[PDB]
């Protein structure tokens, strides 16, 4: 019966929180993750040793395949989740802290405190969120061609190289940004359910 | 025995439900994982390395490929499944949350609620299972041909591919079909018996 | 303490049960995963890659290699005992859920039923067994040969190929037919003992 | 403190074993799953793909190459350690159902029943070891030359054809020889204990 | 309830630890270990087979890759966070100890002995911080070029190679040096909170 | 809270070891094992794939290869811990044996036993240490360089070969070769320990 002071703890980091949003924005989480884990790792592996390249030129697919693809698709997405998830996990260790001091506080001796904290972490969800969406829009857009026209050092004035599995990466990418998407409308609309329950005082 | 509420909760989740349902169901799913992540997963790995096409023009296996193959069948097959299951999930976490706020209530103080949204997830179950047999009619059918035929620059006039195990991926895509027929058959069952006995009040 | 109900749960289960078939059957099931997962599915790894055809056309290997071998043994076996199984899963499922109406009724209020399921499971049990080895006896044999004739399009008239070690995937085929034999004849042992301590009345 | 029953189990089936037995047996089994699984299963993973012979007859390395090892050490020690172990998770099970028999009868009710087990076990293991050490020898001997020579069909003539990691592979060969005679031993001796507490009476 | 020990534990481990610095530094820790092992390894997986150089001699390749990369980014990242890490695992064993024997002492006869360690182990880790950052400078620098000069034996006269994936690399490598600063700074700062709090006496 | 029987064994097993070695040697374990885990196992993943002959004699590489490594650094040293760490294992298991006899003995009927098996374990331990390190000495040495020659038929005359990561190797080597001398010095002073605590009777 070790599970009452998990669930107090549970219920005192909801506090403020809507009904819906945490199953939705949980449940959104798993579904995440499972989908990068299961499916989308699977596709990326032969990015590179099925990258091909019309030319004799010794190194042009390498220097080619660097400028196509500055950074993978999965990776950036790892980093954008993971940036989107470090402050609950710091909002729940401050609120475990916190929790472990009031025992202390009250048991020797027998609000903005943390709305601030939680307000903050939800502002920076979102602005991570809003940064990653622009950063992929910038420099891959949300969709992929079958075919690159290369022209970067050593390789000879302009070459061809054709990509993998493009149709297919990029439904995948059109998965992942409504699910970003979702995210962002859920963190907004939390942050509005706040601001006007507070108004009222 | 720590273990008494898990108990409840299921007896709450499963109030509306029949008795067989439950077994077959449950059963179902555990068969349709195991053999997804067995067997399935493994056939599938050399889709493209052992893809093959008679042509000495570069580029022309990588267009061909993703022709015949916008997307996989395994991933197509995780995605419905996924879809399929998220809608227990909520309703579970939903009926968590009651019972802790109902707890709550005749702690402190010492139809039609949950039946509608029940009856929603089972119709979201069945339609979301539809809607992928359709899209899987529509786009590859329900057989492959060991001899594609590509039309696609930069290969010249058409070319000849050749796929790799097409016996056993069929053998396979029948036995997937078959399952999800029955899982669409058991859930309107479900459905039938809920409006026949919601018929009688 | 909380594992006297799995005894019970277990005692209820194995009611009809010989003394000998429980462990006989249990360790034979343990006994058929261990050797399925551990040694036979790494010998099968290399079953296409080092498949080797003599000729210049291509194409020849893939539809040689899928004619010859329409489906792997080692999936053909994992399909075998899923289908053994699960009649024993659906049955103890049955039971939970018996066993639990069975406490409500006996709480609150303060043969034949189950007979004819456990014998219906382990007759479609030696059927699924009985099916499997008719298929396998049909299709492949007992045995592989080292030499292949191909006489498939596109391969001009016939063409000899080679496969990857034959004489050990005979011998863990025997293997697999021995363990299947014995384990038919237990399930029918178990039938025979049912029936002739039901005679008696 | 759910551990009792596991050490009343413990007890009653080790009663008639040795003091040093249990610790030394035990810790020999440890020691050869362990090697058998971290660095001998590696050494063999390169023994078909790094196998090579002299000639351009297609075909002639695969057949070469089954000639030379009808099957692999690794799997052969695999089923022999299986072989060995199975006695003793029989005498378990026996052992437990015996167990909750006796339980039932003496709360309701408020030599050579299993030391014959016992011996047959022991035996049975010990028959199993002498008959894989003998097979091994039979086939294989307890080394590996670097130079093969291979006078099978389609090769002409006689072809020579090098193997991968010969001496490691004895080493480790040397290794499990060890081991087995050990274990054989240790079985022996239980045995001669056995016997001659039994005949003082 | 076997928790209340473990929070013994964790709260004599943190006697003086500042309220944030447990907080900031454990999330870091997470997040090091998640981004090495997740996106960081799989970049470097093909370092060495992409490797490519421009000549014919045999052996050029090898010794030319040696001497670029004399020790891989990842590995030496590993080493470097098990040498900061181990400090806190001996201070943890050490805590742990002393806490049994004074247990002993209290229960059979009913400042500076480990404030000296505690900054013993800060100063190690910040010491092995700075000098993994220092090496990482004078070898390699923070930046990889894709283009490569070779002046070593074999090769003749120079040769240029090409390297893979310099700019995510680059990226990683960014991200890394500032998490390594980040927790090198909170370091300092826990030292300079204690010795100004260990001044006013 | 069944964890004191636990507390128990740990207690009677480090009665007669230092306050500080068991720290610092249960964390010199811990570290041994995750760096021969992690990173070292990695770098020979391409010993034989990327080793290369300059020479068109087939079967040269094979032959020089076996000869250049008999055995690999990293099975060896799984060999070297294993066999360091079994002698600790059998005296945990003999004293939970005699813990067991001695509760039955002083429960049914309300120096030297041990001390010298301690010691013959410590022995044993440093004897191993010191052999595996004095046959490493005497097989390879504690460097590797990066062009071997060969002088083994069929290679005609002698053949340079080129190892691959010999740098990386090498830094590993004397990594490992410090590990295992601090492992022995802490033994001898445990050793040198008790012998100085027993001479004062
Ligand atoms: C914050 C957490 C970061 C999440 C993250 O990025 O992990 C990705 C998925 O990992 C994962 O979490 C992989 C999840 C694998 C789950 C597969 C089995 C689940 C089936 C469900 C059980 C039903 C009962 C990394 O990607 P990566 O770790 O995969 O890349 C390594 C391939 N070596
Ligand atoms: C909702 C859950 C999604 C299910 C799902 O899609 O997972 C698939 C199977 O995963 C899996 O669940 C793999 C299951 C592996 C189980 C193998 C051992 C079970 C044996 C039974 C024990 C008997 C006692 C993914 O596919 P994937 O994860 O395989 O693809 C990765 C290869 N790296
Ligand atoms: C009903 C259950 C289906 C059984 C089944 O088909 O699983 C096979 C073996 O899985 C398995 O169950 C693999 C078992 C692996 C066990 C290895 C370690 C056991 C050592 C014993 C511990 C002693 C203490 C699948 O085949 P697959 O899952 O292997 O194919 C995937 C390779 N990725
Ligand atoms: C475990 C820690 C030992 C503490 C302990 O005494 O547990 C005993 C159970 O034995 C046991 O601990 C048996 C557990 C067996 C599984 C643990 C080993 C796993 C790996 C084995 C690989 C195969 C070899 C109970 O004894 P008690 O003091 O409560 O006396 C009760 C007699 N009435
Ligand atoms: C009876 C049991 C059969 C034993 C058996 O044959 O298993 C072998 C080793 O499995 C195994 O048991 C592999 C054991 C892997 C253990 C590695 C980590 C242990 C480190 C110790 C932890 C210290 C704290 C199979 O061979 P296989 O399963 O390896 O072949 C599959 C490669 N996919
Ligand atoms: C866990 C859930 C927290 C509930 C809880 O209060 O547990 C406390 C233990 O702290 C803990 O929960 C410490 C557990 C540490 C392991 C869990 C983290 C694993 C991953 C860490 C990666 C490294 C960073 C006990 O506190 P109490 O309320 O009973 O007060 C007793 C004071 N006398
Ligand atoms: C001190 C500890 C040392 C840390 C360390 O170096 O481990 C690295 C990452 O390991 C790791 O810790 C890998 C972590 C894999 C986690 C993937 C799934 C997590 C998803 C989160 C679950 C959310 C719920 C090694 O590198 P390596 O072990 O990877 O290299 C082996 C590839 N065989
Ligand atoms: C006595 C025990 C023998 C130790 C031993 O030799 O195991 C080595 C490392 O195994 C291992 O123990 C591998 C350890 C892998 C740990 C990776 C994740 C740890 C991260 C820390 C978590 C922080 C929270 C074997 O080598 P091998 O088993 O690797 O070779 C197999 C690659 N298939
Ligand atoms: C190695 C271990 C320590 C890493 C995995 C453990 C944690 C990092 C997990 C446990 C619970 C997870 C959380 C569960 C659900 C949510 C949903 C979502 O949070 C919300 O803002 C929704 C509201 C809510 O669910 O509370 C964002 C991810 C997050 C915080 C998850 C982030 C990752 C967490 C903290
Ligand atoms: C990382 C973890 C959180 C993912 C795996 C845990 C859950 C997602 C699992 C636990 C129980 C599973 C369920 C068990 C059985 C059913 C059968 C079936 O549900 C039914 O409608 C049948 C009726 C019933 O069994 O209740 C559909 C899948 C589902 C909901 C499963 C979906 C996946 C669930 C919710
Ligand atoms: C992901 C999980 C849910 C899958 C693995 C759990 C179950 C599917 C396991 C637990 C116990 C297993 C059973 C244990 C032993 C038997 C022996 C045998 O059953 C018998 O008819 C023998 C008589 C008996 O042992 O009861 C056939 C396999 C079976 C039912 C096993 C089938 C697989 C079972 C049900
Ligand atoms: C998937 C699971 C069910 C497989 C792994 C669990 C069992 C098969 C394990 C648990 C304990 C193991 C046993 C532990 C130690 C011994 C030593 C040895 O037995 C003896 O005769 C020595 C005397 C003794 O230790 O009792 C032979 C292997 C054996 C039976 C082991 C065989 C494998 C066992 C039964
Ligand atoms: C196989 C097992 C034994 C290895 C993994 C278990 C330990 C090595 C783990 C458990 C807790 C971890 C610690 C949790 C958090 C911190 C943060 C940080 O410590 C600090 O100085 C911050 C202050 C604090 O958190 O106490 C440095 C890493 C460290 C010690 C971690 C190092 C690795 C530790 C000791
Ligand atoms: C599959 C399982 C059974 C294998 C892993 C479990 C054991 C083999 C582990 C548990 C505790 C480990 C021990 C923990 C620490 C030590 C340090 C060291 O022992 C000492 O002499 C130092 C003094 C001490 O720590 O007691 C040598 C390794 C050893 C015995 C370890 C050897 C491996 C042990 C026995
Ligand atoms: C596999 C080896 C053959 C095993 C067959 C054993 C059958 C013996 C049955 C004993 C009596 C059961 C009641
Ligand atoms: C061409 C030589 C074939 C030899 C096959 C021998 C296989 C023996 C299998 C024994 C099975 C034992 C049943 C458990």
């Amino acid at each position: 019966g070790d599970w009452s002071a998990l669930g107090k703890l549970l219920d005192k980091v909801q506090a403020y929180s809507t009904a819906g949003g945490k199953v939705w924005l949980s449940v959104l989480f798993i579904f995440r993750i499972l989908l990068l884990g299961t499916a989308v790792e699977s596709a990326w592996g032969d990015e590179q040793s099925a990258f091909r390249c019309n030319t004799q030129q010794p190194g042009c697919e390498n220097v080619c395949y660097d400028k196509s693809f500055p950074i993978s698709h999965v990776r950036f997405w790892v980093l954008q989740i993971i940036f989107v998830s470090v402050p609950t996990l710091l909002y729940l260790a401050h609120v475990f802290y916190v929790m472990r001091k009031e025992e202390k506080l009250n048991k020797k001796e027998e609000r903005g405190g943390l709305l601030r904290t939680y307000i903050i972490s939800i502002l920076f969800k979102s602005i991570f969120e809003v940064a990653f969406l622009l950063i992929q829009w910038y420099i891959y857009g949300f969709s992929l061609s079958a075919v690159y026209t290369c022209k970067r050092d050593p390789c000879p004035h302009q070459v061809d190289c054709f990509l993998s599995r493009p149709t297919e990466k990029t439904i995948f990418i059109i998965f992942m940004l409504v699910v970003s998407l979702v995210s962002l409308a859920l963190n907004i609309i939390e942050l509005f359910y706040v601001f006007f329950k507070g108004v009222k005082d």
